[PDB]
């Protein structure tokens, strides 16, 4: 199982219909993992996806799967090839070390707020996909879709 982070980042790692569409393309038909506040932000289960919500305060919405921990979350995702972790801030940080792939939307915007996507060391990651877009009528800012994979373990010894 590949564990993947997916997130939209403004300038300075701070956390557009095209991003949402990108989000959907990349999560549809997969298990999606999220914290409770993110689930509340969406306002609903995501159709066509196995919704796993991690929380110590499991809600009454039986349409989604409620997990108490990362381990139980990954267990519900079973033998999936790829599990999508979609926020929020704390959850990204809690999954980072296990993640081997990241889908990142780099939004060209400078916005305040003190909630950041985790510090990751760029050297430890490589880009396998990248796609820039200009701002248009529907999308207020330029933005860049990117997929990063964790560089494999260095196996060489002198
Ligand atoms: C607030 N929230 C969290 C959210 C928003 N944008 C993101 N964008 C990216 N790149 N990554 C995320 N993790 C992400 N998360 C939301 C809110 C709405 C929907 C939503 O209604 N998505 C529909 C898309 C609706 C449509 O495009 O027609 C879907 O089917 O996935 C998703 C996430």
């Amino acid at each position: 199982m590949i564990i993947s982070l997916i997130a939209a980042l403004a300038a300075d790692r701070v956390i557009l219909p095209a991003d949402l569409a990108w989000f959907k393309r990349n999560t549809l038909n997969k298990p999606v993992i999220m914290g409770r506040k993110t689930f509340e932000s969406i306002g609903r289960p995501l159709p066509g996806r196995l919704n796993i919500v991690i929380s110590s305060q499991p809600g009454t919405d039986e349409r989604v799967t409620w997990a108490a921990s990362i381990e139980e979350a990954l267990a519900f995702a079973g033998n999936a090839e790829e599990v999508m972790v979609m926020g929020g801030g704390r959850v990204y940080k809690q999954f980072l070390d296990r993640a081997n792939r990241m889908y990142l939307t780099h939004i060209d915007a400078e916005v305040g707020g003190d909630t950041h996507f985790p510090d990751y060391e760029p050297d430890e990651w490589e880009s396998v996909f990248s796609e820039f877009h200009d701002a248009d009528e529907a999308n207020s800012h330029s933005y860049c879709f990117e997929i990063l994979e964790r560089r494999g373990e260095n196996l060489y010894f002198q």
